[PDB]
RNA sequence: UACAAGAGCCUUUCUGUUGUU
RNA sequence: AACAACAGAAAGGCUCUUGUU
């Protein structure tokens, strides 16, 4: 059980601060964003009642959020340019348009929400795919009585889903896997509830683009009911690479794959489809164009207040198999209850990888993810999935067969941005 | 709908065993 | 083999309560 270092995670601003993970979470004081977004306008979106949220309560948040948010480095200038109520799932994309075709350059809306609604799906179906925004919403209790680490949370993913790093690893300490261009897939699969003939299944891939990986783009398609692999992978991936030539202008030469929602008995035949699916990927773009493949499923399955394993504890062998490259890491702290060791399976190994670095990458991967100040239990990328799996689970909702991923494609502009986080 | 948990609840289901014929 | 009801695991469904410096 190796605790590995946490990353000194950089931060930027006027100190270029460095975060330094105690017990494996780090607060944010005194520390400004990596690449801060000067948010040029930005807007609050209530659906919750004006009687149990107030205007001048709504202001108050708004304001001790804008100071939380320059002590980040990611500065609010002014007033919001949109404060508006609403209610209902029915009345969001008339009101998102009108917002959109408002203020130019939108960059961000504040939504409130009073606990678990429809207004989130439609919300987020609107922003994602039809109109093609970025939204952050919130629940009521958090706008009244908020706290510090509240409002960082919130700074947190503001600063993630409008395009830019709110903090880079070191690259003096980054893996040496660096060294030569790297891009990161995550992928995962949302099964409907069962007995649902006509609701299908949803594939979802997102992939890395900088070196200092912070920036994820999404592509998401459609299959049959409870299909537990990928039909048409190898396009997703020949996509992925193309956004990631497009954006970055330089040739990637190592590929990684983490898999993400994958029945435990049927590993096999997963691999057995999958690990070719790449394999089409690679050699259906040019002739002799192999990067170094890898798959790595992944599985969500003293210290503190709750006594529980520090965030980054590595296993590597005693309860892994012998022959197969297959670990186990434990990268979040037990706030309360008990800390789940991930597991984490590597067959194809032709990306030719030492072991010590592979769980490093993993854990500082964990540490990249954006929407909390901790090391989280799985890596970011296959978060980032997870989440955009979820996210077109929400695109496809009420208020066909699988002729239906034109309702889980996401917008031109939102496919480049980091919208699932 | 920040992160990490816990349990019960009834629906097709993955590992199969037992069983009148 | 199928057979109504099964023992669980794993993936996928809810619902809540257990707190941050
Ligand atoms: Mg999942």
């Amino acid at each position: 059980g190796r605790v590995l270092q946490p990353p000194s995670i950089l931060y930027g601003g006027r100190n270029k601060a460095i975060a330094t993970p105690v017990q494996g979470v780090w607060d944010m004081r005194n520390k400004q964003f990596h690449t801060g977004i000067e948010i040029k306008v930005w807007a609050i979106a209530c659906f919750a009642p004006q009687r149990q949220c107030t205007e001048v309560h709504l202001k108050s948040f708004t304001e001790q959020l804008r100071k939380i948010s320059r002590d980040a480095g990611m500065p609010i200038q002014g007033q919001p340019c949109f404060c508006k109520y609403a209610q209902g799932a029915d009345s969001v994309e008339p009101m998102f348009r009108h917002l959109k075709n408002t203020y130019a350059g939108l960059q961000l809306v504040v939504v409130i929400l009073p606990g678990k609604t429809p207004v989130y799906a439609e919300v987020k179906r609107v922003g994602d795919t039809v109109l093609g925004m970025a939204t952050q919403c919130v629940q009521m209790k958090n706008v009244q009585r908020t706290t510090p680490q509240t409002l960082s949370n919130l700074c947190l993913k503001i600063n993630v889903k409008l395009g830019g790093v709110n903090n880079i690893l070191l690259p003096q300490g980054r893996p040496p896997v660096f060294q030569q261009p790297v891009i990161f897939l995550g992928a995962d699969v949302t099964h409907p509830p069962a007995g649902d003939g006509k609701k299908p299944s949803i594939a979802a891939v997102v992939g890395s683009m900088d070196a200092h990986p912070n920036r994820y783009c999404a592509t998401v398609r459609v299959q049959q009911h409870r299909q537990e692999i990928i039909q048409d992978l190898a396009a997703m991936v020949r996509e992925l690479l193309i956004q990631f030539y497009k954006s970055t202008r330089f040739k990637p030469t190592r590929i990684i794959f983490y898999r993400a929602g994958v029945s435990e008995g049927q590993f096999q035949q997963v691999l057995h489809h999958e690990l070719l699916a790449i394999r089409e990927a690679c050699i259906k773009l040019e002739k002799d164009y192999q990067p170094g493949i890898t798959f790595i499923v992944v599985q969500k399955r003293r210290v503190g207040k709750s006594g529980n394993i520090p965030a980054g504890t590595t296993v590597d062998t005693k309860i892994t198999h012998p022959t197969e490259f297959d670990f186990y890491l434990c990268s979040h702290a037990g706030i309360q209850g008990t800390s789940r060791p991930s597991h984490y399976h590597v067959l194809w190994d032709d990306n030719r990888f030492s072991s010590d670095e592979l769980q490093i990458l993993t854990y500082q991967l964990c540490h990249t993810y954006v929407r909390c100040t901790r090391s989280v239990s799985i890596p970011a990328p296959a978060y980032y999935a997870h989440l955009v799996a979820f996210r077109a689970r929400y695109h496809l909702v009420d208020k066909d067969h699988q002729a239906l991923a034109k309702a889980v494609q996401v917008h031109q502009d939102t496919l480049r941005t980091m919208y699932f986080a």
